[PDB]
């Protein structure tokens, strides 16, 4: 009986898991519906499965008073007002682990593609003009490089594991230090944010988007980079000031920027750019992907399953395993 | 000062190291000059620093009787008649293996780029049409995949090393098998050529080119492949049959092909293709690189430096460290 709205397309097997417990109102197409259309569907929904284009604020919740649970098919719930969910007695749940590994893979791929001029290399061969080896496309590889992680959580760790054996010197700065056991095991040295940006050949971002991280990578910080340094962003766009990244690119201090994420995606920002600057889109020392960190079908299936288990738990009157927040529940 | 012709562009610092010992006739441009032109340059040269696009046969050597050293900024001598060099008392020089590692880095970059549709994804956002996350561009990860190496010398090992931590299942076929200790270390399962192609999600090539290896990856073998299998060629072009790969791509059994090397490059074969098929070139499930395996700045510098020192040693009258002959 309880209505559940699902804002984007999910695997058949997921609908089968839910269909006995809920009234599914699904978006089994390839499109992102309108803000006003999801509001209408959610108006008396007991439940919601949310995805990356979703944004949930106190305004949204006011118009949807039957909501008991919002199940997020994602890790970074920055576009979801958790306090306001709590104020309305709505569970919010996320997916803590399943997005990690394929995002870590993409990022290393970006680091390699960016450092080796893959976009133009490939464009060149595709132009038909290839005739053999030339003294051209000399790049930056991982061997002997200083690699710097900003952040050292799930993707931080999964990337460092993936770079064991690459002959790089690994260093990091994070809100919380890793125990000495993990540092020695992964070859990781802890350094300050300033030192990270001044010494690293590659700088890989692995931070969530919050108030302390908004525009953390800025002109002051980019002004510090060794000339030609490569910056890689698989996490959230507004951890970076995209305009200062452009400027470091044009002056040739920053060697390259790769990103899977963009400022324009951060819906909880009133003042978000409405687009990626065409000038960064067209800069040659770049490589981009459309938020496909977790775009592997087998993985997406499990992300959906995790979200569905959470939603179903919540509707069964239990505390969901991946609740980010806390509601009153009866004791023994 | 003995005269030295540098066949292609080097870093300023190789010039600076060499000027005080050699008259330098350089080619500080992007172009590889015609062999007529390199022959003109080398008529009375004492030394030559050669690169990948150079070929040296008896005929070349006949036209250059004052040549003492060929110092090569490369490692394979397919393009080089070694016995001609020695017959005419010319040192033929190689560099140590600085090339394997950056090539292995690129190879994994390619497998990831190919599996995750990097070219198409990049173009999509550069188009300015990106409106945030969509449930498409689904791709293939390495995690839980089976990756099969065809071959396992220096390149096979470099790549296997770099794939520890990636949670894939590793397997290989090679003429020269690995010792048990390393198989153990690397989680590497040894299989037959047929089983490798039948059970690999990614197949990464690590083979030399020779008679036994010519068109090894042919239609019969590709026909065994799992639907959507991803093939990566960073080793040599002519170990695969590009027509057979294209054909495999077009029917959709092979999910993708990435290469840094192409048949048109293999100048030993008389029957070699004259370019890369434009329909392969135009295929969406590809990813290509213009033989940039070792195109890392630090490495190219060290490569030229080793070439230079071999040349200097030969001239001052010593046996060069990396002499391939005598
Ligand atoms: N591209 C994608 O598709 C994709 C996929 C998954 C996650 N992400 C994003 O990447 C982010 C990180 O993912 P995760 O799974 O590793 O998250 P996580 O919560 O496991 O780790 C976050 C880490 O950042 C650190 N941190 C927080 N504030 C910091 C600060 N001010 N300075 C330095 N370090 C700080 C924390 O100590 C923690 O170690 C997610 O929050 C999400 O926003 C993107």
């Amino acid at each position: 009986l309880p209505k559940l709205v699902i804002t984007h397309r999910v695997h058949e097997e997921i609908l089968q898991l839910l269909a006995p417990h809920c009234e599914l109102i699904t978006n089994q197409t390839d499109s992102t519906l309108t803000r006003e259309e999801i509001l209408r569907r959610c108006r008396d929904a007991q439940a919601m499965m949310a995805f990356m284009p979703d944004r949930v604020d106190a305004d949204f919740l006011q118009a949807c008073p039957e909501l008991r649970v919002i199940g997020c098919a994602l890790k970074g719930f920055d576009n979801f007002d958790v306090d306001a969910c709590t104020a309305r007695g709505v569970w919010l749940t996320f997916v803590p682990d399943l997005l990690t590994v394929p995002t870590a893979e993409l990022a290393i791929g970006l680091a390699v593609g960016l450092g080796r001029h893959l976009r133009a290399a490939d464009a060149f061969v595709r132009s038909g003009q290839f005739r053999g080896w030339q003294p051209r496309f000399y790049g930056t590889g991982l061997d002997n490089a200083t690699v710097g992680f900003l952040g050292m959580g799930a993707i931080g760790l999964a990337m460092a594991d993936r770079l064991q054996g690459w002959g790089a010197t690994l260093q990091y700065h994070a809100a919380k230090a890793l125990d000495t056991q993990t540092e020695q095991r992964l070859g990781l040295r802890q350094v300050a944010c300033s030192e990270l940006f001044a010494s690293s050949d590659f700088i890989l971002l692995a931070l969530p988007l919050n108030a302390d991280t908004l525009h953390l990578v800025n002109a002051e910080l980019l002004a510090l980079v060794r000339p030609g340094a490569l910056l890689v962003n698989p996490c959230r766009g507004s951890v970076v000031d995209e305009a200062a990244v452009l400027a470091a690119l044009e002056r040739g201090q920053l060697g390259g920027y790769a990103a899977d994420v963009f400022e324009m995606e951060d819906w909880a920002r009133a003042d978000r750019p409405q687009q990626i600057d065409p000038a960064l889109l067209a800069h040659p020392n770049t490589l981009f992907t459309p938020h496909i960190g977790s775009a592997v079908r087998a993985v997406r299936l499990e992300i959906e399953r995790c979200a569905a288990q959470n939603i179903l738990q919540a509707l069964a009157g239990e505390r969901p395993i991946n609740a980010v927040n806390r509601l009153p529940k009866a004791n023994p």
